[PDB]
């Protein structure tokens, strides 16, 4: 059973003018099966628009595609970025930590999604409680973007809410 063909896209921008389906298609083969690469191109003209897509088979080919950047695709650094436009944000909030979950708590769960920069806990600015929410700030977006696709976030036993945090 295939994960949803949405989940293994690539949407690769600041492509090369001259890359082509082909040459999109030969790079990115490195880092799986790809059922599908196109370049996008003016319809009149056929002059690239400096940007396309590649469909892996699955969404850990994607994974290392990404873990693979910076992609040099024909001379210049591209793109990639996981599927309307892209919110890309480095921050999510955290909601239904409750008051009993700590740092180590969130820093185990989303050190295997990104590499964290900072863990902010936060307390009420009075009585300094927990106010049972937080935010994680990674070094790069993909992270991101891979934890706000998933259904579900187990941290310290809550079952947490998750979201792209501005
Ligand atoms: C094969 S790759 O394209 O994933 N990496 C090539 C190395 C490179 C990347 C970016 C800038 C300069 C060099």
């Amino acid at each position: 059973p295939k994960e949803p063909e949405q989940l293994r896209k690539l949407f690769i921008g600041g492509l090369s003018f001259e890359t082509t389906d082909e040459s999109l298609r030969s790079h990115f083969e490195q880092w799986g099966t790809l059922t599908d690469c196109v370049v996008m191109r003016d319809p009149n003209t056929k002059r690239s628009r400096g940007f396309g897509f590649v469909t892996y088979a699955t969404v850990e080919e994607v994974d290392a595609a990404m873990n693979a950047r910076p992609h040099k695709v024909d001379g210049r650094v591209v793109e990639p970025k996981r599927a309307g436009a892209h919110l890309t944000v480095k921050k999510i909030f955290v909601g239904g930590i409750k008051e009993d979950t700590e740092e180590h708590h969130l820093r185990d769960y989303f050190e295997q999604y990104g590499k964290i920069e900072v863990i902010e806990i936060m307390t009420d600015r009075g009585s300094g409680k927990k106010r049972g929410f937080a935010f994680v700030t990674f070094d790069d977006h993909d992270s991101v973007d891979k934890i706000v696709i998933q259904k579900y976030h187990t941290v310290n036993g809550h079952n947490c809410e998750v979201r792209k945090a501005l």
